[PDB]
């Protein structure tokens, strides 16, 4: 594959691209912020769109027996996780799985953990149900983000608890738990009875031989009380397309899912993401190997141009994807101040880590999904910003 | 060309597909589930390909030239001025229908509809913890007609607060009346009932019959209005998820933008977003094609019916590619029925059953396919019946 490739996005109707006016009050910087990547879809990918644009009808489409086994070829072969066809429900997106999964496996005024900073839907998806939102803060030690169990066991204990979000790899900083993290939340969840939803939508894009493990392949009864949010879109970067499998072993767990997608009107995936999510975990493997070296390369460049160029910039090597948490706490700047930093004087568009919750104060988020010179130009937006 | 052959076993289509699963049988012609035998329009696909080449499939979103395609079909097709404002996308109509359930009620509320009526009504009222109030339709002159004395009791109700109006109604296809809709809105005004108007049938209007749009009416009645459109039955795209609601009331829109966020919903895909645009910017003359070949199907359908099969009423449908067919005259059970058609003359209706009461005797025959097909549809309606 060719990653340095030069694609113009501009004209695209891309959120990425093109709503930098609507949503950040500039037109002319860099957008390195919401997470889609700046290349192509694998060939194998877009063949088959291509063959399914062809036939020409478009009419209801239903994921079948060959689509369930691209996902459980997929599971086995990447991850070593054997997963039943009969485990998965597609759904529309990550997202819509989390506010089923609430709605599912929690009663109106229950309290839902979450380890902050996280992905911002994680909030949104528990607090805009009438759910409440209990924070498990992470703690940053040695330049990277480990669990607090103390406070977890805490927090998992009280009895209005019934739910913990999983984000593995860990969004933002790209962190992937050890198998040990993985086994001491999952104890601690069976013995308070809360159910975990894994949110593993960047598993697939392992940096330097990082494992990954998904909670639910460590027993039995991890599977029984897991709801893993697995999807080709990070992975191929097909966000567009609105493809998800999510996977939930127990049957008593998937009927609730299914029902919370049955109630509100949802269950149908769109014929392209039924043609994509059967080529993207069939023939994918080769353009996503092509894929982590490149972004290994990235991640390597940006190491050692914030370490030598701005060394009160302090970076947290993600374990995995494409995004770089960037620590700017150093400069002594309000997070509203850095932003505008970033945007009128770097002409640069990083995600504000404030978006993230507690813990997101002083950070931005850099989207390196990129070629090297994207990278390379917004390095040098990034030192320029800073006087 | 809607003559050409068109092979849909094998490209996972739930109507060719999927009927060992549904109805017990792989031997049968399938003329049930609502989307057609036919490619869509060439304007739709062409734009579709312009995507596909581009190669980049990240977060795509609708923008102002989708929100005035959309405007520019209810301004022409209708005569009905829309706002860019009042239109919020969503993946679906079964979808709206769900939020504006979840956005307009309380649980336990009553909603309204009329019998019999798409399955999914009945689904997105109680799956949710609300009450469903039947307002059945009359037969009159072989054509439904509104019971305006049973409708005026039951949006009385205090506990009533939806109305779910299908324009045009399937089963059936019927066109409602501009006189019809004033009489029902006047009803909603005085007792404080929201309107869901699912119009998703409104743009295949055969043999000259005019569709109007509720909201269209006055201020009053845009204003409680929540209008669900869509190219997917118009342009046979359902599998590409596109949909427009119009909220003309602020207020309501907010409701219903509130339950597409809390659902983790508002997005549409990169190709529903070009999909939309392209069908109600371009798709226009493609229809008026469709619109031709539909009614000479529909009269096919008649001729045969009344010569070979005297005892079936057909309703000659005032819109859409779905024929109600009433087998009451044979004293057939809707079971005996459903199992000769399956059976006997291996061909595949919707069982008037699923579509509630007013429903027992009929048959939703699926005319959307070549004349040819259609032909073997009716031969084998004869056969199962003998
Ligand atoms: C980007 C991202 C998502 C997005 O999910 P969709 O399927 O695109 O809706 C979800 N979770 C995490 C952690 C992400 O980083
Ligand atoms: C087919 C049909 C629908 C389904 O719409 P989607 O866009 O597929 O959700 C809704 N309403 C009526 C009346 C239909 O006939």
């Amino acid at each position: 594959m060719n990653f340095d490739k030069r694609e113009e996005r501009l004209g695209t109707q891309s959120v990425k691209w093109d709503k930098t006016g609507e949503l950040f009050g500039v037109t002319d910087a860099l957008p390195m912020w919401v997470a889609d990547m700046d290349f192509r879809a694998p060939e194998a990918i877009t063949e088959a769109l291509k063959e399914r644009l062809d036939h020409g009808i478009f009419g209801y489409t239903t994921p079948d027996q060959k689509t369930k086994d691209a996902v459980c070829g997929w599971m086995q072969n990447r991850h070593g996780w054997k997963v039943n066809p009969e485990s998965i429900t597609f759904s529309p997106g990550v997202v819509t799985a989390l506010s089923m999964a609430v709605q599912a496996f929690t009663e109106p005024g229950d309290q839902v953990v979450v380890q902050p900073p996280v992905y911002t839907p994680f909030y949104h998806m528990v607090e805009k149900n009438g759910r409440h939102i209990l924070h498990n803060p992470l703690l940053e030690k040695d330049g990277a983000y480990a669990i607090d169990f103390e406070d977890l066991e805490t927090k998992l204990s009280d009895p209005s608890v019934t739910l913990f979000i999983l984000c593995n790899p860990h969004n933002p900083s790209g962190r992937s738990w050890s198998r040990e993290d993985l086994l001491k939340l999952g104890e601690l969840c069976l013995e308070h009875g809360v159910t975990v939803v894994s949110d593993e939508i960047h598993s697939d894009l392992m940096l330097y031989g990082h494992k990954h493990t998904p909670f639910a392949s460590l027993s039995d009864d991890f599977a029984d009380i897991s709801v893993t949010c697995a999807a080709p879109s990070k992975t191929f970067n097909i966000a567009g397309l609105q493809a998800s499998a999510i996977i939930i072993p127990d049957r008593l767990k998937r009927a609730k899912f299914s029902a919370s997608l049955q109630r509100n009107g949802l269950g149908g995936l769109n014929a392209f993401a039924v043609t994509a999510i059967e080529a993207a975990y069939s023939k994918g493997g080769p353009w996503l190997d092509e894929l982590i070296t490149y972004i290994e390369k990235n991640m390597n460049e940006a190491e050692a141009f914030l370490s030598t160029e701005l060394p009160k910039v302090k970076m947290m090597k993600p374990d995995a994807s494409y995004l770089i948490w960037l620590d700017f706490s150093a400069y002594g700047l309000s997070d509203a101040e850095l932003q505008q930093r970033m945007l009128k004087k770097g002409k640069v568009i990083l995600e504000p880590g404030t978006k993230y919750g507690p813990g997101g104060e002083g950070f931005m988020r850099l989207n390196a999904g990129c070629s090297l010179a994207t990278l390379q130009d917004g390095l040098r937006r990034i030192k320029a910003a800073l006087s």
